[PDB]
DNA sequence: CACAGGTCACGAAGGTCA
DNA sequence: TGACCTTCGTGACCTGTG
């Protein structure tokens, strides 16, 4: 029940690995805009709950490494059929709650 | 007894074909929903107790393939007139 | 018993805004 | 950035019928 990236307190699985809230939304930001980070000082930064801000090249890296897919982030494209489909079943659930 | 989907225990058939209960509910809410699904890996997942939930796209496919039958699942008229047939022969007894 | 559907607590996507 | 929130899909378990 800890984050595997930066040890903080994992809220349960999140693009299948036991990530924090953190570095749930960092992945997925990270990812969706194919961000290339490089790291300042060695390439090893032991990522804590506290300084896993400063080391982004690292942090995205000890993500991946602990399992985190990024197929898991929804596709652009997909977010749409939720976003929309949404008032679909709200168009037709309306219409059934009406007859 | 084993479902023929994801390996976990099964309980039987369910739209003819022997499966677990996540899959029973899996296939008929995608098939009534109309759900379309894409695979984001080769499209050929190995689905397993442990990650079906990981690829739909390849789990109901895969449904699919051993045989399970949309057509055994209730449409709503169907749901409908049974819970009038549950409400009949419940004020009725 | 076998098997349709029904229930609802719970997991994990995205969103939001200090 | 990330804490907290909204949503909807999941599946263990249950009811009702044949
Ligand atoms: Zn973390
Ligand atoms: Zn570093
Ligand atoms: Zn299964
Ligand atoms: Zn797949």
């Amino acid at each position: 029940r800890i984050c595997g990236v930066c040890g903080d307190r994992a809220t349960g699985f999140h693009f299948n690995a036991m990530t924090c809230e953190g570095c749930k939304g960092f992945f997925r930001r990270s990812m969706k805009r194919k961000a290339l980070f490089t790291c300042p000082f060695n390439g090893d930064c032991r990522i804590t709950k506290d300084n896993r801000r400063h080391c982004q090249a690292c942090r995205l890296k000890r993500c991946v490494d602990i399992g985190m897919m990024k197929e898991f982030i929804l596709t652009d494209e997909e977010v749409q059929r939720k976003r929309e489909m949404i008032l679909k079943r709200k168009e037709e659930e309306a219409l059934k709650d009406s007859l």
